[PDB]
């Protein structure tokens, strides 16, 4: 008996944020998810969640980033959750052997971004607590930060109920029946129908965007991250130690200053195991990589944060070939949006691609240039079944 302006399918990291600027403007909005949000099932737990500007997945990420990160200063004001903190992102790696690390440090200039650049001995002496060969060199980029993630959906929920926005959860979306002017969602829990339709199931999209007769190739990865016990007059958040992601000889890896001495987090970036969401085993520790990887790092880089295992998580990535994002209409019906693909480095943008969305599904087109997301671009190699 209810139909709906909009419907959001999986109200995780991206449909939150869309269900919160849809309300925000009067839009009639159901959200429905597996689970009730934020929760430990999907990929944006684990509390903290690093946001970077200079980027070196790309320059041309740089737009979104920076409009993100005013979306995230606005919740912040909006809501008693705490949303970001300023710890500064470093970024290094050895000299003249990481795309990454130049790839950041041409986004930083292209974009007139602020930054500063250090090598060697000068990374060890600013950060008491880092300790990297003489051949390393970095870029500092002190306005960028972390996001409490969790804190972010439960905030975009409350505002969003607040404003009419309705949100069924632990009803898992099966099926889609999609005409040229309106959009239906089959659940256990019953059946909706609204004349637009937003798909953001995370994980889930590498198992039922067949569903929606697409075909595209996205692999759902294991990655864990661990807190451990540190040297707090190192790595804590109130001595300024940064939030980071680092490219050494065995890949990236990536962390979050200790927060009220909970520990520094660290998670290993280029290595996981490839799953099926639904499968998944979510228990820290079951794989000997899990603690090893982590440790292997930690006493070479960051000696003095190698205590104690104070906590750890399993959280998941969805991978494009690309590794962009996919960010589109469906190819054969405009009143459908899909938002799929952000392997592993899309909270940052949520915020943003929460806005983008919404303009996508409320005008069929967006003001953010988003054609690297297109999901017709041939590195996909998407098609329909
Ligand atoms: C896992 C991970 C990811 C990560 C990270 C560290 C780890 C361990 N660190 C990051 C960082 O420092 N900076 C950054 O920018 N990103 C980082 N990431 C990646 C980021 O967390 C992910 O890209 C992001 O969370 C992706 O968001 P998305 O919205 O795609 O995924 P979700 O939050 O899991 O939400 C999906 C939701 O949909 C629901 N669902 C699934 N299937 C269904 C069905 N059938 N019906 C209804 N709902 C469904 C889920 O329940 C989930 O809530
Ligand atoms: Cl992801």
């Amino acid at each position: 008996s209810t139909h709906f302006d909009v419907i959001v399918v999986g109200a995780g990291s991206m449909g939150m944020a869309a269900g919160y600027q849809l309300a925000k403007q009067g839009v009639k909005t159901l959200l429905v998810d597996a689970f009730d949000p934020p929760h430990t099932n999907g990929s944006h737990h684990g509390d903290t969640r690093i946001i970077r500007h200079a980027y070196g997945e790309g320059r041309e990420y740089v737009p979104l980033a920076l409009r993100s990160q005013e979306l995230w200063y606005e919740l912040e004001k909006e809501t008693h959750h705490k949303i970001f903190t300023k710890t500064g992102v470093l970024v290094f790696g050895p000299k003249g052997e990481s795309a990454f690390v130049a790839e950041t440090m041409e986004a930083a200039k292209e974009h007139s971004l602020t930054v500063d650049l250090l090598e060697g001995d000068e990374i060890n002496k600013r950060w008491p607590g880092i300790t990297v060969p003489e051949n390393y060199n970095a870029i500092f980029e002190p306005n960028s930060g972390v996001l409490f993630s969790e804190n972010c959906i439960r905030a975009y929920r409350e505002l969003a109920e607040a404003r009419g926005a309705k949100v069924l959860t632990h009803t898992r979306v099966e099926d889609f029946d999609i005409s040229p002017d309106s959009v239906k969602i089959e659940t256990a829990n019953g059946s909706y129908t609204a004349d637009k339709l937003i798909v953001s199931m995370g994980a889930w999209n590498s198992k039922l965007l067949s569903k929606l007769n697409l075909d595209i190739p996205l692999q759902p990865y294991r990655q864990v991250v661990g807190f451990f016990e540190s040297d707090e007059s190192k790595y804590s958040n109130d001595i300024d130690f940064p939030g980071f992601m680092v490219e050494v000889p065995n890949g990236i890896y990536y962390g979050f200053p200790s927060f009220g001495g909970c520990g520094l987090k660290l998670g290993y970036h280029t290595f996981g195991q490839k799953i099926d969401p639904d499968t998944i085993n979510r228990e820290f520790g079951v794989y000997p990589e899990d603690e090893s990887n982590l440790r292997a790092f930690l006493e070479e880089y960051m000696p003095g944060a190698n205590g104690e295992l104070k906590r750890g998580a399993v959280c998941m990535y969805t991978k494009t070939l690309d590794e962009h994002f996919i960010i589109d209409l469906h190819p054969e019906h405009s009143n459908v949006v899909i938002a799929a693909g952000f392997s592993g480095h899309g909270f940052k943008f949520s915020s943003g691609v929460g806005e983008v969305l919404s303009q996508l599904a409320l005008t069929g087109k967006t003001e953010h240039d988003i054609s690297i997301f297109s999901i017709n671009r041939p590195a996909l190699k998407e098609s329909l079944q």
